[PDB]
């Protein structure tokens, strides 16, 4: 399997002014949409196993399902644990052979977030896998992170890439977001680490491109892919409600989601970058 | 993994006047619907990997996906290759560690069907996995098999269980089927092997119960499960077209399909029979 | 595969006044000797992958070789990393799916031993595997740990089982050892955790038995098994130097080692205890 | 893992006038000797799992042990079932993911040998693994196959490579063998398939070289490797009977066996040929 450390992918992106897309997986067809998109675009990609899919399918089953679909894939792939709020769950992902983990301690006190994130980072560093932490809460579409908090957190935790609160939120945006570009620029010069953008779904393309120049090197996309999938399925079933061939109904969802992943890969500037990791 | 030879399951069913449900799988949620149904009902089950899913997801990936979802399952499970028209593909399933294979030579000449089916049977017998063959064409809802053809075929091939044409077809039935009960009765006394009913979707419950008494010991169900799945998905998306949580839309499909599998397990008389295979 | 947490095994031993034998593995025949002994005796066992075999065969290859030989085994088995002095190597064993790890920080300062041992313990507890640490150096056969130092170490690290310096050493004993029984008893009552005996090869049987009743619940055996193996091989090759059937020469080593493992299982009081799990 | 069909390897050897060495494995150290030799020589190799090791260690455990030791190997490797006289056992190797199988029907009637060998071949061809059969018995060192019988057998069975009786035998040679070179040449031109040489241990080097130029493209070596292994072990234990470090005693066996495998790789003309795959 062409699996690569998240640290390897993200550092390369950060050093070359592009971002790795971190695409959330939910089942077989969503895994395939992402992998086929990456293989077509010759792009390194992160597949994110997050809290919701863990609750539905299980952490280890989702890892094993990715493994099963890697047979024809030659591009760099990193399996990433998203939004973990448990040291135990994070260690389960490490034991299951993930290539990146996020311990999200953003709801803990600063000191407690530091303590657990550092413990996770030490494990990740030991095993050559990527580690993400978060300082500053990112909520739902339903507190911009300070430079000081981000620097202190980064230095005490030794995280490889850092999620910060910079004007995004998870879900479909009610109001169009406006990213804290000035804050990102300060962090580039002070924190000097790759930044992770949570809540990438529905952020205007122009703002993504700008954010990447300022050191965003991982962009998380989940909702926009599930919307694309749901649109494809809906199209089939609204037109032909007695279409019972899943290869048609869910396969159209797969196709529409694959197009969306291709769109994001290109937005992020990650197309063609697979070549950089062969040698 | 609690995996069991298809021959072991089917002989027990046949000897005890019940049938093993052979439920076709298509993706993660459909695997889970079947396994959760079997675990709840304490029923032995066959999961069928057929031609359409092979074309979409791949033979080995679907096997590996079942393996991934077996973590919490304690009932007897048999992975079965359905509708194979290739010696090569059948051998791939054997190598991938399936517990039953069907070589469907029903479109070949009698002698050619015998020749290849026997070759597959010898491999299956060697490795303690079940083998199914078919004599007589079974088409789509868009030639009842003779006793003589069934006996000769059965004796020359050494198949463990036999598919015959007895009034069923694949797909949604236009006209209600009427099974060839007299023919089944003759076969019970002459062929003296368990019979497989293809085209189990939409057959009246009373006719299934009667057929099982006459020696049907495997009932194949695919379309009716995909209909149930599609109904659940459709319900969510017709009510809430912007519901993008797959755990809700596809999970309702999973739930409605799980209820249908439970309904079939009970129809077949396989509920509670898991106990018979522990010891 | 009948794999069980080291903590589950050792706690049960400690609770019931017996010990789990921790038998060091080196290759295929040594793995088989141990597993066949355990299966015959219906005994829980630990198979220890230590530093020498890691250097020769590799950590992950040795794990996978154990897996390969578990096909016909029904007794509880725990794969244990022995004598790790590296956080990185200890994490490698965790990722490879070991059921117990020893971080041996005994050559570090107390503070640094506590720091790294605690980090390993946190990982082990999260994943339901056993964790061993060591306070006080245990050397070669060619200095007793205090109760207070053992308590402080134990409480700060949260280890499941603890190696202490109690009168043993690794290798062939020059002089006959004398264990610190009274110290063991104090630890049993104050530290209240299972004690691991390093240097179990060649200790008089009566002293082993006594140590186990006083709360030694894991006994490490390596040298005595390699001696048994080597004796069996030597016997064949000295008698028939042109015996080229490895099934005969190395198989006799396997047989003589298997008898030794059976002997240790019984010494430890672990025979029949598979039923409890 | 760099695993390659036996047919792919043997065809390439035959096409280019060299042979693949088929080295019998028995345990961890023997596997490592062979793999390290192949990796050093950048040579494609076959590792043969035969009847004796199946009886001792098991078919599937030996496969899994090879897998465990492939972590650092980049050369083409083919795991081959040797001397199977059971359709069932041959199917077990297929299911365990071997890259080549030998069904040895040479003790059966011609018709029955053809029948079972053909059935095995059909399975092998379907799954892209190599298949070997045998016409004419090859015994122990303590009768030449005809060209016509070899052609009929070959055409009916569709084997990829064929073992024939050509002047060799298994074990330590009592008398020096003399191969049937002219018969080999006839087979090369009429049968037009790669020939397998059983009993490769102890055959004079010049006769091996000549046989390979005449279309022998797989050479089986077992006894000579076990002798090399046994010599290394014996050396250590005779000199230092209380040497209990298996890394020393069995490691010397490994080293001496590795040198022997290197010697055979070069003899066969397979060094450097990894580049071709
Ligand atoms: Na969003
Ligand atoms: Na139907
Ligand atoms: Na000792
Ligand atoms: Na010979
Ligand atoms: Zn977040
Ligand atoms: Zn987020
Ligand atoms: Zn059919
Ligand atoms: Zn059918
Ligand atoms: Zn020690
Ligand atoms: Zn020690
Ligand atoms: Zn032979
Ligand atoms: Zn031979």
């Amino acid at each position: 399997m062409s699996y690569v450390s998240g640290n390897t992918l993200i550092q390369h992106a950060w050093q070359h002014g592009y971002a790795i897309g971190a695409f959330s997986v939910h089942n077989a067809e969503t895994i395939r949409a992402i992998l086929l998109a990456a293989e077509q675009e010759q792009a390194p990609v992160m597949l994110q196993i997050g809290q919701k899919v863990i609750s539905v399918m299980g952490l280890k089953p989702m890892k094993e399902m990715i493994d099963a679909f890697m047979h024809d894939i030659t591009v760099p792939v990193c399996i990433h644990l998203d939004h973990s709020r448990s040291f135990e769950q994070t260690m389960e992902a490490v034991q299951a052979g993930f290539q990146s983990v996020m311990f999200d301690g953003s709801h803990l006190s600063f000191d407690e977030n530091v303590r657990i994130t550092r413990a996770v980072a030490d494990v990740a560093h030991a095993l050559n896998l990527g580690v993400e932490g978060e300082i500053g809460k990112i909520g739902g579409t339903e507190l911009i992170t300070s430079c000081a908090e981000a620097l202190k957190f980064s230095e005490l935790t030794t995280v490889d890439y850092l999620a910060v609160s910079i004007g995004t939120a998870h879900g479909m945006y009610k109001q169009e977001p406006k990213l804290a570009f000035e804050r990102l620029q300060e962090m580039r010069e002070i924190v000097k680490k790759p930044i992770v953008l949570h809540g990438g779904s529905g952020v205007p393309d122009e703002q993504i491109r700008r954010a990447i120049t300022l050191g965003v090197a991982k962009v998380n996309v989940d909702t926009e892919l599930r919307q694309a999938f749901t649109q494809g399925v809906s199209e089939v079933l609204a037109a032909s409600p007695d279409e019972y061939v899943l290869a048609v109904s869910l396969g159209r969802g797969r196709d529409v989601m694959q197009q969306k992943v291709i769109e994001k890969i290109r937005l992020f500037g990650s197309q063609g970058q697979a070549a950089a990791f062969a040698g």
